[PDB]
């Protein structure tokens, strides 16, 4: 819909940027207030850094994917500089939070709770025929009440058939991406499942980089041998075996996110 009819378009005057949370090549992200009282996160595009159409596509997707377990789109300002306003998550990214004095004290019970919350959000994405493609602790935001939500749908895509085929040039994080995606550029919800497995290791190690002491080619070599990530220190065996399900060779053999949610919730109540 044109901006003058779009429910999400709001006057730039309604926003007050208060604190910068991040700055980069394509712009900045700020904590701010909408109409003085509502705390929000604001992403601003650096004119010239990238296509505005590219910048807003993420916001347009989020207009389509709304759920309690996914960071919510709040509004957009489609006049340069273009802004994307969203639901503010007080405790930032999960990978960072798990490293704070608070995150460090979390019991395995709360870690499993969070893991299930994440699988819950993905189950929704899975059900709506979407894929995330960038599922990792860095892309899970934490609230002031210690609840988690899926974020950054920049690579997210509606799946019309079964898979999405990236471009022969597209590049992705080796340690977090499923083999089929790394080798054929083919993504399915099953690829996200693999990423979830990796994310589970990030949770249990309180943010440690997956495959400790290994370079990307070492990782690929070991995977091809049938090996999987070595058991993280202090990782409950039940959880480890759940991770291994996420890492099965055949995409089709990996479980659904609803199954993962279900199991993790049982793990939670058991602890
Ligand atoms: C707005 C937006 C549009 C499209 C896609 C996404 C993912 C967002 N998007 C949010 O929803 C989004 C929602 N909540 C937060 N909270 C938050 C609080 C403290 C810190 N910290 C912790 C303390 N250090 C000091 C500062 C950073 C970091 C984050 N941050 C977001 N951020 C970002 C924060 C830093 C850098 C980039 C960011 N992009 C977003």
């Amino acid at each position: 819909k044109p901006w003058w009819e779009d429910e999400w378009e709001v006057p730039r005057e309604t926003l007050k940027l208060v604190e910068r949370l991040g700055a980069g090549q394509f712009g900045e992200v700020w904590m701010g207030y909408y109409n003085g009282h509502t705390k929000v996160a604001v992403k601003s595009l650096k004119q010239g850094s990238m296509s505005p159409d590219a910048f807003l596509a993420e916001a347009n997707l989020m207009k389509q994917l709304q759920h309690q377990r996914l960071v919510r789109l709040y509004a957009v300002v489609t006049q340069e500089p273009i802004y994307i306003i969203t639901e503010y998550m007080e405790n930032g990214s999960l990978v960072d939070f798990l490293k704070t004095p608070s995150g460090i004290k979390l019991t395995i019970n709360k870690l499993l709770d969070m893991a299930a919350q994440i699988a819950e959000g993905m189950a929704f994405i899975e059900e709506r025929n979407y894929i995330h493609r960038d599922l990792r602790a860095a892309n899970i935001l934490v609230s002031d009440t210690l609840s988690c939500k899926i974020a950054d749908f920049g690579l997210a895509r509606l799946i019309e058939d079964n898979e999405y085929t990236a471009r022969e040039g597209a590049k992705f994080p080796i340690k977090w991406t499923a083999p089929e995606a790394i080798n054929y550029g083919t993504f399915t919800i099953k690829s996200d499942v693999w990423s979830f497995g990796i994310l589970l290791t990030e949770i249990v190690t309180h943010g440690r980089i997956p495959y400790p002491g290994m370079t990307n080619p070492e990782v690929i070599q070991n995977l091809e041998r049938g090996y999987r990530m070595v058991r993280p220190d202090n990782c409950p065996e039940e959880l480890y075996q759940l991770m291994r399900l996420c890492w099965k060779e055949r995409p089709e053999d990996r479980p659904t996110f609803d199954y993962l949610r279900s199991v993790l919730e049982d793990f939670f109540t058991a602890t």
